[PDB]
Protein backbone atom coordinates (compact mmCIF):
# COMPACT_ATOMS: atom_id res chain seq x y z
CA UNK A 1 0.00 0.00 0.00
CA UNK A 2 1.14 3.69 -0.73
CA UNK A 3 1.16 6.63 1.54
CA UNK A 4 2.02 10.48 1.58
CA UNK A 5 3.44 12.42 3.76
CA UNK A 6 2.08 15.63 3.94
CA UNK A 7 4.64 18.39 5.50
CA UNK A 8 2.05 20.83 7.39
CA UNK A 9 2.65 24.21 9.60
CA UNK A 10 0.29 26.24 11.28
CA UNK A 11 -1.65 28.63 8.74
CA UNK A 12 -1.93 26.09 5.96
CA UNK A 13 -4.48 27.15 3.26
CA UNK A 14 -7.53 24.88 4.25
CA UNK A 15 -8.78 23.16 1.29
CA UNK A 16 -5.12 22.49 0.01
CA UNK A 17 -4.36 20.24 2.88
CA UNK A 18 -7.97 18.65 2.47
CA UNK A 19 -8.81 18.26 -0.97
CA UNK A 20 -5.49 16.59 -2.12
CA UNK A 21 -5.86 14.36 0.82
CA UNK A 22 -9.76 13.29 0.09
CA UNK A 23 -8.59 12.78 -3.54
CA UNK A 24 -5.90 10.88 -2.37
CA UNK A 25 -7.95 8.70 -0.34
CA UNK A 26 -10.51 8.26 -2.82
CA UNK A 27 -7.78 6.68 -4.81
CA UNK A 28 -6.97 4.10 -2.07
CA UNK A 29 -3.28 5.67 -0.81
CA UNK A 30 -3.30 6.95 2.88
CA UNK A 31 -2.17 9.92 4.23
CA UNK A 32 0.33 11.02 7.51
CA UNK A 33 0.44 14.56 8.15
CA UNK A 34 4.72 15.28 9.17
CA UNK A 35 4.97 18.12 11.35
CA UNK A 36 7.35 19.71 14.17
CA UNK A 37 5.56 17.27 16.95
CA UNK A 38 3.53 14.37 17.03
CA UNK A 39 0.38 14.16 18.71
CA UNK A 40 0.08 18.46 18.53
CA UNK A 41 -2.13 20.27 16.56
CA UNK A 42 -2.04 23.00 13.61
CA UNK A 43 -4.45 25.10 12.76
CA UNK A 44 -5.65 26.69 9.18
CA UNK A 45 -6.25 30.22 7.89
CA UNK A 46 -9.91 29.14 7.78
CA UNK A 47 -9.28 27.08 11.54
CA UNK A 48 -9.32 23.82 10.32
CA UNK A 49 -7.75 21.83 13.12
CA UNK A 50 -5.23 18.88 12.17
CA UNK A 51 -2.91 16.73 14.24
CA UNK A 52 -0.07 16.11 13.67
CA UNK A 53 1.02 12.15 13.11
CA UNK A 54 4.71 12.15 13.01
CA UNK A 55 7.44 14.56 14.17
CA UNK A 56 10.05 16.00 11.49
CA UNK A 57 12.96 14.35 14.30
CA UNK A 58 11.73 10.90 13.78
CA UNK A 59 10.61 10.89 10.06
CA UNK A 60 12.00 8.96 7.57
CA UNK A 61 11.52 10.19 4.09
CA UNK A 62 12.58 6.54 2.68
CA UNK A 63 8.81 5.50 4.31
CA UNK A 64 6.61 7.36 2.01
CA UNK A 65 5.76 6.96 -1.97
CA UNK A 66 5.32 10.95 -2.48
CA UNK A 67 5.34 14.12 -0.61
CA UNK A 68 2.21 16.80 -0.57
CA UNK A 69 3.03 20.40 0.49
CA UNK A 70 0.18 22.56 1.06
CA UNK A 71 0.14 26.37 0.67
CA UNK A 72 -1.00 28.79 2.35
CA UNK A 73 1.19 30.02 5.06
CA UNK A 74 2.42 26.89 6.24
CA UNK A 75 5.64 26.56 3.86
CA UNK A 76 6.76 30.01 5.40
CA UNK A 77 6.19 28.55 8.70
CA UNK A 78 7.96 25.14 7.68
CA UNK A 79 11.23 27.25 6.36
CA UNK A 80 11.42 29.16 9.68
CA UNK A 81 12.98 25.61 11.21
CA UNK A 82 16.50 26.98 12.70
CA UNK A 83 17.68 23.23 11.55
CA UNK A 84 16.45 23.35 8.06
CA UNK A 85 14.81 20.10 8.64
CA UNK A 86 11.58 19.95 6.10
CA UNK A 87 14.03 21.17 3.63
CA UNK A 88 15.86 18.13 4.34
CA UNK A 89 13.21 16.12 4.42
CA UNK A 90 12.06 17.34 0.83
CA UNK A 91 15.33 16.78 -0.69
CA UNK A 92 15.47 13.54 -0.30
CA UNK A 93 12.24 13.53 -2.76
CA UNK A 94 14.20 15.91 -5.21
CA UNK A 95 16.94 13.56 -4.99
CA UNK A 96 15.22 10.31 -5.41
CA UNK A 97 12.53 11.16 -8.33
CA UNK A 98 9.86 10.38 -5.61
CA UNK A 99 6.54 11.85 -6.82
CA UNK A 100 6.24 15.16 -5.02
CA UNK A 101 3.39 17.39 -4.84
CA UNK A 102 3.38 21.54 -4.07
CA UNK A 103 0.59 23.60 -4.16
CA UNK A 104 0.36 27.19 -4.06
CA UNK A 105 2.62 28.65 -1.98
CA UNK A 106 3.96 24.49 -1.21
CA UNK A 107 6.87 25.03 -3.94
CA UNK A 108 8.66 27.58 -1.65
CA UNK A 109 10.13 24.94 0.67
CA UNK A 110 11.21 23.01 -2.95
CA UNK A 111 13.67 26.11 -2.97
CA UNK A 112 15.32 24.83 0.12
CA UNK A 113 16.14 21.34 -1.66
CA UNK A 114 18.94 23.21 -3.82
CA UNK A 115 17.38 21.00 -6.62
CA UNK A 116 15.48 23.36 -8.75
CA UNK A 117 17.67 24.41 -11.47
CA UNK A 118 16.50 23.08 -14.81
CA UNK A 119 12.79 21.81 -12.98
CA UNK A 120 9.97 23.41 -14.67
CA UNK A 121 6.95 24.40 -12.23
CA UNK A 122 4.62 26.69 -10.97
CA UNK A 123 3.07 28.71 -8.35
CA UNK A 124 1.21 31.11 -6.57
CA UNK A 125 2.01 34.83 -8.48
CA UNK A 126 3.48 35.63 -4.67
CA UNK A 127 6.54 33.16 -4.46
CA UNK A 128 6.94 32.90 -8.91
CA UNK A 129 10.39 35.37 -8.47
CA UNK A 130 11.74 33.49 -5.55
CA UNK A 131 11.17 30.26 -7.68
CA UNK A 132 13.29 31.79 -10.66
CA UNK A 133 16.00 33.42 -8.78
CA UNK A 134 16.54 29.54 -7.37
CA UNK A 135 16.85 28.02 -11.23
CA UNK A 136 13.92 27.02 -12.12
CA UNK A 137 11.78 27.31 -15.57
CA UNK A 138 8.86 28.85 -14.14
CA UNK A 139 5.03 28.73 -16.10
CA UNK A 140 1.63 30.38 -15.15
CA UNK A 141 -0.28 26.70 -15.71
CA UNK A 142 -3.04 25.43 -13.51
CA UNK A 143 -0.59 21.99 -13.31
CA UNK A 144 2.62 21.21 -14.60
CA UNK A 145 4.07 18.47 -14.62
CA UNK A 146 8.03 17.67 -14.61
CA UNK A 147 8.70 13.96 -14.09
CA UNK A 148 7.75 13.35 -10.46
CA UNK A 149 7.52 17.12 -9.37
CA UNK A 150 3.49 18.35 -9.83
CA UNK A 151 2.81 21.90 -8.93
CA UNK A 152 -0.15 24.11 -9.23
CA UNK A 153 -0.82 27.58 -8.41
CA UNK A 154 -4.44 28.50 -6.14
CA UNK A 155 -7.01 26.64 -4.68
CA UNK A 156 -9.17 26.77 -8.04
CA UNK A 157 -6.67 24.24 -9.67
CA UNK A 158 -7.73 21.56 -7.56
CA UNK A 159 -9.09 19.31 -9.66
CA UNK A 160 -6.41 19.52 -12.22
CA UNK A 161 -3.94 19.25 -9.26
CA UNK A 162 -5.70 15.88 -7.69
CA UNK A 163 -6.40 14.64 -10.69
CA UNK A 164 -2.75 14.07 -11.19
CA UNK A 165 -0.96 13.23 -7.75
CA UNK A 166 -3.13 10.81 -8.01
CA UNK A 167 -1.97 9.67 -12.07
CA UNK A 168 1.87 10.01 -10.62
CA UNK A 169 1.07 7.39 -7.21
CA UNK A 170 -0.27 5.06 -9.79
CA UNK A 171 3.16 4.55 -11.21
CA UNK B 1 7.84 62.26 4.87
CA UNK B 2 7.79 58.29 4.44
CA UNK B 3 6.61 55.04 2.50
CA UNK B 4 4.73 52.78 4.55
CA UNK B 5 3.61 49.77 2.15
CA UNK B 6 1.37 48.08 4.25
CA UNK B 7 -1.15 44.89 3.55
CA UNK B 8 -3.09 42.32 5.81
CA UNK B 9 -1.66 40.47 8.19
CA UNK B 10 1.54 43.15 8.77
CA UNK B 11 3.21 42.71 12.16
CA UNK B 12 1.50 45.14 14.27
CA UNK B 13 4.78 46.16 16.15
CA UNK B 14 6.85 46.47 12.93
CA UNK B 15 4.23 48.90 12.39
CA UNK B 16 3.94 51.33 14.90
CA UNK B 17 7.36 51.17 16.41
CA UNK B 18 9.31 52.48 13.32
CA UNK B 19 6.42 55.07 12.66
CA UNK B 20 6.92 55.90 16.15
CA UNK B 21 10.70 56.39 15.97
CA UNK B 22 10.30 58.40 12.86
CA UNK B 23 7.67 60.62 14.18
CA UNK B 24 9.35 61.33 17.17
CA UNK B 25 12.58 62.48 15.72
CA UNK B 26 10.05 64.65 13.10
CA UNK B 27 9.63 62.51 10.42
CA UNK B 28 6.02 62.09 8.49
CA UNK B 29 4.53 59.14 7.39
CA UNK B 30 2.20 58.10 5.01
CA UNK B 31 0.74 54.55 4.53
CA UNK B 32 0.35 53.26 1.14
CA UNK B 33 -1.89 50.26 0.34
CA UNK B 34 -4.07 48.81 -2.13
CA UNK B 35 -7.14 51.19 -1.67
CA UNK B 36 -7.25 54.57 0.16
CA UNK B 37 -9.12 54.79 3.11
CA UNK B 38 -9.43 51.46 3.79
CA UNK B 39 -8.19 49.50 6.79
CA UNK B 40 -5.77 47.07 6.53
CA UNK B 41 -5.27 44.42 10.12
CA UNK B 42 -2.08 43.15 11.62
CA UNK B 43 -1.81 39.56 12.56
CA UNK B 44 -2.62 40.57 16.44
CA UNK B 45 -5.63 43.00 15.29
CA UNK B 46 -3.97 46.07 15.03
CA UNK B 47 -6.17 48.58 12.50
CA UNK B 48 -4.19 50.28 10.19
CA UNK B 49 -5.61 53.18 7.79
CA UNK B 50 -4.15 53.04 4.74
CA UNK B 51 -3.59 56.73 3.45
CA UNK B 52 -2.93 56.72 -0.28
CA UNK B 53 -3.66 54.10 -3.03
CA UNK B 54 -1.18 52.23 -5.04
CA UNK B 55 -2.29 52.96 -8.11
CA UNK B 56 -1.81 56.99 -6.83
CA UNK B 57 1.38 56.45 -5.41
CA UNK B 58 4.07 58.61 -6.57
CA UNK B 59 7.72 57.38 -5.23
CA UNK B 60 9.14 60.45 -5.39
CA UNK B 61 7.14 62.43 -3.20
CA UNK B 62 8.86 60.28 -0.55
CA UNK B 63 11.99 60.65 1.31
CA UNK B 64 12.14 56.75 2.06
CA UNK B 65 10.53 53.53 2.04
CA UNK B 66 9.68 51.21 4.96
CA UNK B 67 8.43 47.44 4.62
CA UNK B 68 7.15 45.92 7.75
CA UNK B 69 7.16 42.21 8.02
CA UNK B 70 4.58 39.62 9.37
CA UNK B 71 2.73 38.59 6.06
CA UNK B 72 2.15 41.75 4.49
CA UNK B 73 5.48 41.90 2.08
CA UNK B 74 3.70 38.23 0.77
CA UNK B 75 0.42 39.92 0.05
CA UNK B 76 1.72 42.72 -1.32
CA UNK B 77 3.72 40.26 -3.43
CA UNK B 78 0.52 38.80 -5.12
CA UNK B 79 -0.25 42.25 -6.21
CA UNK B 80 -1.68 41.16 -9.70
CA UNK B 81 0.75 43.95 -11.61
CA UNK B 82 3.31 43.70 -9.19
CA UNK B 83 2.25 47.48 -8.43
CA UNK B 84 4.57 47.60 -4.98
CA UNK B 85 7.58 46.03 -6.62
CA UNK B 86 7.20 48.43 -9.07
CA UNK B 87 7.07 51.33 -6.39
CA UNK B 88 9.92 49.70 -4.68
CA UNK B 89 12.00 50.06 -7.59
CA UNK B 90 12.13 53.48 -7.71
CA UNK B 91 13.91 53.31 -4.27
CA UNK B 92 16.55 50.96 -5.19
CA UNK B 93 17.20 52.24 -8.42
CA UNK B 94 17.77 55.82 -6.97
CA UNK B 95 19.78 54.96 -4.04
CA UNK B 96 17.07 56.31 -1.61
CA UNK B 97 16.52 55.24 2.02
CA UNK B 98 14.74 52.09 2.13
CA UNK B 99 14.09 50.26 5.75
CA UNK B 100 12.69 46.49 5.87
CA UNK B 101 12.27 44.59 8.70
CA UNK B 102 11.65 40.74 9.36
CA UNK B 103 9.94 39.66 5.73
CA UNK B 104 9.86 43.01 4.98
CA UNK B 105 12.85 42.00 2.57
CA UNK B 106 10.78 39.96 0.15
CA UNK B 107 9.42 43.04 -1.69
CA UNK B 108 13.02 44.08 -2.51
CA UNK B 109 13.41 40.96 -3.90
CA UNK B 110 11.02 41.93 -7.10
CA UNK B 111 13.18 45.39 -7.90
CA UNK B 112 16.17 42.89 -9.15
CA UNK B 113 18.09 45.33 -7.69
CA UNK B 114 19.82 42.96 -4.59
CA UNK B 115 22.54 41.71 -6.64
CA UNK B 116 25.90 42.67 -4.55
CA UNK B 117 23.97 44.65 -1.75
CA UNK B 118 24.16 42.93 2.19
CA UNK B 119 21.24 42.21 3.63
CA UNK B 120 19.88 40.48 6.81
CA UNK B 121 16.09 39.00 7.26
CA UNK B 122 13.93 36.68 9.54
CA UNK B 123 15.23 33.20 9.02
CA UNK B 124 13.01 32.06 6.40
CA UNK B 125 13.36 34.46 3.90
CA UNK B 126 17.04 34.40 3.96
CA UNK B 127 17.55 31.65 1.21
CA UNK B 128 15.54 33.48 -1.29
CA UNK B 129 17.66 37.03 -0.34
CA UNK B 130 20.42 34.81 -1.32
CA UNK B 131 19.31 33.73 -4.29
CA UNK B 132 18.56 37.15 -5.60
CA UNK B 133 22.13 37.94 -5.07
CA UNK B 134 22.14 39.27 -2.03
CA UNK B 135 24.92 38.95 1.22
CA UNK B 136 22.84 37.35 3.90
CA UNK B 137 24.21 37.98 7.25
CA UNK B 138 22.82 37.24 10.42
CA UNK B 139 22.71 40.59 12.38
CA UNK B 140 20.49 42.85 14.30
CA UNK B 141 20.98 45.70 11.81
CA UNK B 142 22.43 46.13 8.50
CA UNK B 143 23.42 49.06 6.43
CA UNK B 144 24.39 48.87 3.15
CA UNK B 145 24.60 52.39 1.84
CA UNK B 146 20.66 53.03 1.74
CA UNK B 147 19.16 50.11 2.60
CA UNK B 148 18.69 49.13 6.33
CA UNK B 149 17.67 45.59 7.21
CA UNK B 150 17.18 43.68 10.83
CA UNK B 151 15.53 40.33 11.93
CA UNK B 152 12.88 39.98 14.43
CA UNK B 153 11.11 42.77 16.62
CA UNK B 154 14.05 42.19 19.09
CA UNK B 155 15.49 44.31 16.62
CA UNK B 156 13.58 47.02 17.09
CA UNK B 157 15.87 49.02 18.70
CA UNK B 158 18.64 48.80 16.82
CA UNK B 159 16.55 49.13 13.77
CA UNK B 160 14.67 52.32 14.91
CA UNK B 161 18.17 53.93 15.76
CA UNK B 162 19.63 53.30 11.97
CA UNK B 163 16.29 54.02 9.99
CA UNK B 164 16.30 57.48 11.50
CA UNK B 165 20.09 58.50 11.58
CA UNK B 166 19.55 57.91 7.41
CA UNK B 167 16.72 60.69 7.25
CA UNK B 168 18.98 62.95 9.78
CA UNK B 169 21.19 62.36 6.75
Amino acid sequence: TKKVAIILANEFEDIEYSSPKEALENAGFNTVVIGDTANSEVVGKHGEKVTVDVGIAEAKPEDYDALLIPGGFSPDHLRGDTEGRYGTFAKYFTKNDVPTFAICHGPQILIDTDDLKGRTLTAVLNVRKDLSNAGAHVVDESVVVDNNIVTSRVPDDLDDFNREIVKQLQL
